[PDB]
């Protein structure tokens, strides 16, 4: 499949990244390959589990299943969800950590754009 590597950060805002386009009813995998970021730096999540939250527009979560928490970098595989708006979305990532038997945020990352073609 195709990966769409970008630098995501936690203090400054996520719109000079590299533009992410995906496709559709693409037949492969397509996965969003990210750098996570504090101040310019590589974010440590270790102990923390990363999530994937779609924004719906005028909200959508899901787990991301491959990453390193130590190098401060992840793997999304885009769902049928993250693929369904054509057009502009917009998205974020957000760690947790498990407690009461319920995942609970200890920080994310500042809203970021990808781009859904056909």
């Amino acid at each position: 499949m195709t990966e769409h590597f970008i630098t995501l950060s936690t203090t400054e805002p996520n719109n000079n990244i590299g533009i992410v386009k995906l496709r559709h009813a693409d037949v492969n995998s397509q996965a969003i390959v990210a750098q996570i970021v504090e101040n310019g730096q590589p974010k440590n999540f270790e102990g923390l589990q990363p999530f994937f939250c779609l924004m719906a527009q005028e909200v959508s979560e899901e787990s991301v299943v491959s990453f390193d928490a130590k190098n401060g970098t992840l793997k999304y595989v885009a769902s049928d969800n993250a693929l369904q708006f054509v057009g502009r979305n917009e998205a974020y990532f957000s760690f947790r950590k498990q407690e009461g038997g319920r995942w609970i945020e200890q920080f994310s990352t500042r809203t970021f754009h990808y781009i859904v073609e056909k």
